[PDB]
């Protein structure tokens, strides 16, 4: 069985989906450490309550990306992770963090790529107009333009949505898809070919 770790930064609906399908009888992953940027959030809870130990890592303590990085990656080689999931991580990560992983980290993020990319996306689609929007689960790559995507899935806008109505919404697909696309990486279903392109089984 693959071991795995979830980072985060706020609320964690996302972490308890991914933790409830790991749970699973049939499942080929399971949860080993949860890791936050920020202390207090409700995300920490949810991970004490089903008994995964957490570590709290402040990048305001550090001097620059790279030393952040590092504190992160001894956690993760303590407790010999094999696949990294970013479920509500705010954070850029520097080259070399994202070379050491390449083809092992996941990340979901809430737009139809390559539509809407960056923060706020929700706010975009409705200033623009859109009658259709949703979201992507992709492999991180060295840029945020050219991550391989695994899986997507289109959900409708409606009329007289308001900001809170739409993120509702998209956030049920996205507990669909996410624990959806851990199980397919994990049983190596899919995999990152070595010419930088997605490959099925």
């Amino acid at each position: 069985r693959i071991l795995v770790a979830v980072l985060i930064s706020g609320t964690g609906s996302n972490l308890q989906a991914l933790i409830d399908s790991t749970r699973e009888p049939n499942s080929s992953a399971q949860i080993d450490i949860v890791i936050s940027n920020k202390a207090a959030v409700a995300g920490l809870d949810k991970a004490e309550r089903a008994g995964i130990p957490t570590r709290v890592i402040n990048h305001k303590l550090y001097k620059n990306r790279v030393e952040f990085d590092s504190a992160i990656d001894l956690v993760l080689e303590e407790f010999s992770i094999d696949i990294v999931c970013l479920a509500g991580f705010m954070r850029i990560l520097s080259g070399p963090f994202v070379q050491k992983w390449n083809g092992k980290m996941l990340n979901i993020h809430p737009s139809l790529l390559p539509s809407f990319k960056g923060s706020n996306a929700h706010e975009q689609a409705l200033e623009t107009g859109v009658t259709v929007t949703g979201c992507t689960v992709h492999f991180v790559a060295e840029d945020v333009d050219a991550g391989q995507i695994i899986l997507q899935e289109a959900v409708p806008v409606k009329r007289g949505d308001t900001v809170a109505t739409l993120s509702e919404r998209v956030k049920l697909a996205e507990h669909k898809i996410f624990p959806a696309a851990l199980q397919l990486v994990a049983s190596g279903t899919v995999q990152l070919g070595e010419n930088g392109k997605i490959c099925w089984v």
